[PDB]
């Protein structure tokens, strides 16, 4: 056999919805009722969902409804939620104490508000300095989609080096959560003016100084 | 509900075999012992390679073999083999719908070597509280292998609320990057002992507090 067929995307807008095909052979959907329907966030853990098709237990919310037709297994994600941006999957049970999984559907909501991030910069704090360390951190956060970069500057003649950005995480919420730090030596950073990370998310660049005198 | 504990990283060579555990957050056996194994490779079918505890499906190999303690479901992949790099995950059954799943875990098959987090937690600038908002950031760095568990502490107080931990990049030297944030409610700053940001990484738990002030 295979992994029972799942559309490798799906759409839905706010307040429209979504209905998502998990199509298998005469011997698992549509064979027996046991089609199970899970949710994933990047890992996290699988949630189940749907484990009967039918129905949703109260640990889900009841927009999520699920039905077989002949051998289209289906869920509705109704209404939807963007919260629910997730990759999916399905399954149903197979011979010798077997189950197979549809082969996952990436799923998304438009109509989701852009936003532009916090940059909340950060100067070393005291105990990093009394163990001779220098690290600054820019905390980017709340930003939709996930495209922003991030510069340092030393002060005008930028950092070039020490510099690492990380690739944009996921809020509890479709926003994105990224940091940039630099490792300096302090005597580095008082032998400085200000430095900044200016934070680049499509329109707007937003920057955040800091200034050797700090408080600890 | 929820309460399965499983272990951040999971790491071996070829030939080493290694063990993932996953203890019950919670009273479950003397109820239920038809737990389940689910392999997941990168971007693809999640693959139930132990059912009911340690009983192997059509098409599982045997150096894979679960096993029990007492609260603690056990799988060991007994001879490291390279496609074994995946997110095992570990399953449960309570009540008609109350299927528990295990946080996750990664198998590693290192081709570098072994690197624990360095931890660096910043507790909010002078000027961000004269902007009347406080977060603390945990900052983890240079690490091997990408897969790693965050905890925040308000005085012993397991604190959930305003954590958000990004995912690890790899930074441009082989080994990964981290971050957990956590924005406050700046009074509620003040009136805490000590905050803690905790990084579990495998066989290594660091534990780094800060406590308040109102400078200068």
């Amino acid at each position: 056999p295979s992994a029972l067929t799942q559309p490798p995307s799906a759409s839905g807008s706010l307040g429209q919805s979504v209905t998502i095909s998990c199509t298998g052979t005469s011997s698992d959907v549509g064979g027996y009722n046991y089609v199970s329907w899970y949710q994933q966030h990047a890992g996290k853990a699988p949630k189940v969902i749907i484990y009967e098709v039918n129905k949703r237990p109260s640990g889900v919310p009841d927009r999520f409804s699920g039905s077989k037709s002949g051998n289209t297994a289906s869920l509705t994600v109704s209404g939807l939620q963007a919260e629910d941006e997730a990759d999916y999957y399905c399954s149903s049970y197979e011979g010798s104490d077997n189950f197979v999984f549809g082969t996952g559907t990436k799923v998304t909501v438009l109509g989701q508000p852009k936003a532009n991030p916090t940059v909340t910069l950060f100067p070393p704090s005291s105990e990093e300095l009394q163990a001779n360390k220098a690290t600054l951190v820019c905390l980017i956060s709340d930003f939709y989609p996930g495209a922003v970069t991030v510069a340092w500057k030393a002060d005008g003649s930028p950092v070039k080096a020490g510099v690492e950005t990380t690739k944009p995480s996921k809020q509890s919420n479709n926003k994105y959560a990224a940091s940039s730090y630099l490792s300096l030596t302090p005597e580095q950073w008082k032998s400085h003016r200000s430095y900044s990370c200016q934070v680049t998310h499509e329109g707007s660049t937003v920057e955040k100084t800091v200034a050797p005198t700090e408080c600890s």
